[PDB]
DNA sequence: GCCGCCCTGGAGAATCCCGGTGCCGAGGCCGCTCAATTGGTCGTAGACAGCTCTAGCAACCGCTTAAACGCACGTACGCGCTGTCCCCCGCGTTTTAACCGCCAAGGGGATTACTTCCTAGTCTCCAGGCACGTGTCAGATATATACATCC
């Protein structure tokens, strides 16, 4: 299964991103700072078979 | 034999040190004396509590778009060097007025004490000016419709 993790603060999302970076898990991120082109890129990267 | 010249010793006067006594600056003491202290009373300034409504704040979003930023070029200006000349500085000499010490009388102004009265504080009562909200009204603006006209 694949998992989404929703959060209210993007700094907590940065904390989980660093946790997965040292942990070494292929992760993707989405927040308000990401522009819509990279949003489309990340959604197509996540939804690919 | 008589007179003139060189060498050396003790007593008179100048100076340093110490003690007694008189004068300047400052502190202890005394006397007045007025303002700080103490004690009591009372009114009210402010602390506290309570309710209502509005602004701020942390952290996030999304969109727009104009400002910020980076880079390349070019050229204008800051800066350094050199010349030049002129004007300010240093010094010697002469003048002159600031400074200090003097009249000569008179008014201005600071105090001390006293008298008086006008005016501003305080209190009570009242009313109208200021703040807020609203109905209404005339000027400004936009369009509806009818008449003259060019192609």
């Amino acid at each position: 299964h694949r998992v989404l993790i929703f959060s209210q603060m993007v700094r907590m999302l940065d904390i989980l991103g660093d946790y997965l970076s040292i942990k070494g898990i292929n992760f993707q991120r989405l927040d308000g700072t990401v522009p819509s082109a990279q949003r489309r890129i990340s959604i197509d990267h996540f939804n690919s078979p």
